[PDB]
């Protein structure tokens, strides 16, 4: 069994290599999930054929109960696995298995540095600073069902003071904090990201939120514990520290 | 069936109330992992009895494959369940399973306040600052194991000069942090816990490894994978939050 694998194109976990070379199937490729998939390849003893999730989404629901996106890969059994930072949650485990997370991370802050402003308590309590986050994401859906005192504040903020608070994505969002005084929200991968490479920016405070991303595969398929196994060897190895290093380290 | 529950004392996860009330059975107790263990059981709607480790050990093999601890009871099944600060590791998940992390953590540094050190780099370079950990603990066995270049430098200031280096327990190494120019390395939730209650300590840096607390089952349960979606559940509805901070958070 030649295992296919859906991902989704995301800095730097997966990229198409920078390169006219001639690379053909998985070679095409490089990244943070491309080097752990060749890891778990190696553990597990796995053939695999990398594909891109042909509506380049995540995974998400509609009113039907009809889901898109990598997991409705994993669902009609079109994948085998899903190597890409998708978050273990509630909501998909209903329908897919996930293994242990490889990453686990939370919501913060990204903004400026030489600033007062350390959590997000600073920022829900004042008005000069604009702060939000990249419309109809993870985020902010976070922020939208939240009943957690600070962060229903956060949120009146963010949808009644809709204007000047949302943005359409990641890009925009880091070009709002640069050239205005704005704060962005934003899984805190990403903004460790974009710290390592801009060095007037720094996150604010911790994780508002707990998550891990994790390998997604079918219901009961039985490889999802060992690659559970496999991430754990890797960890404990000093290779998930490495391989995230090799990406996230800027100049 | 009752669930049989093996934990393990240990501040503030599992303790006895102080009260002399007449308190029976799992009343008995309190901590983070009681009420975890209460909302496991109201969302899976198990019946449960809390039964103290008897060797008071969380679990570790010997030169001949036997186990002791809380990983013992499940492997014997004595236990149905461990809901204890009990580490997700590659060893333990050879002989139980595991839910997915209720807690995400990683080993850190305990310091004084208002000193340029920011790192483990800044203490692996210098020699007047002394470091250490508990002997024999999670933390000493990492930095033994260790290849990455930083800490196999700090474990040589660990082993060779081990006279002012290592302690016997949590306890000596924080009286090592305020009466003496020391650091401990230990895992960050102990140290979040400490800083809390100590004013004049800090945590320094960010986490050196990265692991899990998760509840144990033998290899097979069928109340793992619901003990995940409980935890995914609770996460989300922000219950973990509050269960934290509840009896984390200071004076
Ligand atoms: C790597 C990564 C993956 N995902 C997808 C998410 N983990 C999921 O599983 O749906 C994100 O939402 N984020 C943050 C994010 C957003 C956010 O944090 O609100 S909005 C958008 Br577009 C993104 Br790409 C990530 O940085
Ligand atoms: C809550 C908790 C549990 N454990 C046990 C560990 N998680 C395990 O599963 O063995 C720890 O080692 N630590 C840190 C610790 C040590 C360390 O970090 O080296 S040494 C000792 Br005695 C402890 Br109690 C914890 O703070
Ligand atoms: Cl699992």
């Amino acid at each position: 069994r030649t295992l296919i694998v859906t991902t989704i194109l995301e800095e730097p976990y997966v990229m198409y290599r920078k390169s006219d070379k001639p690379l053909y199937g998985n070679d095409r490729f490089e990244g943070y999930c491309l080097d752990l998939l060749k890891e778990l390849s190696n553990i597990l003893g796995f053939l695999y054929d990398v594909k891109l999730v042909p509506d380049g989404k995540y995974g998400a629901q509609n009113d039907k109960g009809e889901w898109n996106g990598m997991v409705k890969e994993l669902i009609d059994h079109r994948a085998d696995l899903a190597v890409a930072p998708l978050t273990i949650t509630y909501v998909r485990e209903k329908v897919i298995d996930f293994s242990k997370p490889f990453m686990t991370l939370g919501i913060s802050i990204l903004y400026r540095k030489g600033t007062p402003i350390d959590s997000a308590d600073d920022l829900a309590k004042q008005t000069k600073i604009e702060y939000g986050a990249v419309r109809d994401g993870s985020t902010m859906t976070f922020f939208k069902k939240s009943k957690i005192s600070t962060y229903e504040k956060m949120w009146a903020f963010m949808s009644s003071r809709q204007q000047s608070a949302l943005v359409k994505n990641s890009d925009e969002g880091i070009q709002r904090v640069l050239t205005t005084d704005y704060a962005l929200l934003m899984e805190s991968t990403s903004i460790e990201y974009v710290t390592q490479r801009n060095c007037n920016l720094t996150q604010i405070g911790g994780l508002i939120d707990s998550k891990g991303y994790g390998v997604g595969t079918p219901i009961g398929s039985p490889y999802r514990d060992k690659i559970t196994i496999a991430i754990l060897q890797l960890q404990e190895e000093g290779k998930l520290h490495m391989m995230k290093e090799k990406w996230w380290r800027g100049n």
